[PDB]
């Protein structure tokens, strides 16, 4: 899968082709590279990462 997202919980096959790395590690968006800033989930219909 080569990059799998830094995400602990979260489980997506990440492109290195249109990545978003933060602090050195690959997510399959930015919700989940900044931790949830937020409070977003990642755009994928599959799971509900989100901080709690
Ligand atoms: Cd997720
Ligand atoms: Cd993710
Ligand atoms: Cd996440
Ligand atoms: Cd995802």
């Amino acid at each position: 899968n080569e990059l799998r997202c830094g995400c602990p919980d979260c489980h997506c096959k990440v492109d290195p082709e249109r990545v978003f790395n933060h602090d050195g590690e690959a997510y399959c968006s930015q919700a989940c590279a900044e931790q949830h800033p937020n409070g977003e989930p990642c755009p994928h219909p599959d799971c509900h990462c989100e901080r709690s």
